């Protein structure tokens, strides 16, 4: 298991633009299109991202390039963020994917706002980190997905993703 298959389980694959759990237009493997409530804005952003007249539908191949682009962006965002990099530096490979999962979902700025949870993780206080992570908007908006990521942080294993 790796960050790519982890996120594929968490995000799924949908070929036509859909509304995420927060009401924002998204497509592919968790690719946020826009925060605007206009569907045409989403199709225009989708057109801009794919470079063709999409009409709200993307191929499976285009979704995987968007996926690779977004994973690359999430990694670069972590490495260039002054508060995310030292925590990422200290984590093992399994927990590094969990942090990238967070940034992939809610962006670099949002994850950096977990001031208490990030200090927990860097000090390898997993149990306490899990408790603090569950007390967030993230946890009650996407509980099933957040529980899997939090379990990954707590145990350092892929057990939350076994048989999924
Ligand atoms: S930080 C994410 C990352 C790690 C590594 C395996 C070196 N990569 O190819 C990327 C940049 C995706
Ligand atoms: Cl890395």
């Amino acid at each position: 298991m790796n960050i790519f298959e982890m996120l594929r389980i968490d995000e799924g694959l949908r070929l036509k633009i859909y509304k995420d759990t927060e009401g924002y237009y998204t497509i592919g493997i968790g690719h946020l299109l826009t925060k605007s409530p206009s569907l045409n804005a989403a199709k225009s952003e989708l057109d801009k991202a794919i470079g063709r007249n999409t009409n709200g539908v993307i191929t499976k191949d285009e979704a995987e390039k968007l996926f690779n682009q977004d994973v690359d962006a999430a990694c670069r965002g972590i490495l260039r963020n002054a508060k995310l990099k030292p925590v990422y530096d200290s984590l093992d490979a399994v927990r590094r994917a969990a942090l990238i999962n967070m940034v992939f979902q809610m962006g670099e700025t949002g994850v950096a706002g977990f001031t208490n949870s990030l200090r927990m993780l860097q000090q390898k206080r997993w149990d306490e980190a899990a408790v603090n992570l569950a007390k967030s908007r993230w946890y009650n908006q996407t509980p099933n997905r957040a529980k899997r990521v939090i379990t990954t942080f707590r145990t350092g294993t892929w057990d939350a993703y076994k048989n999924l």
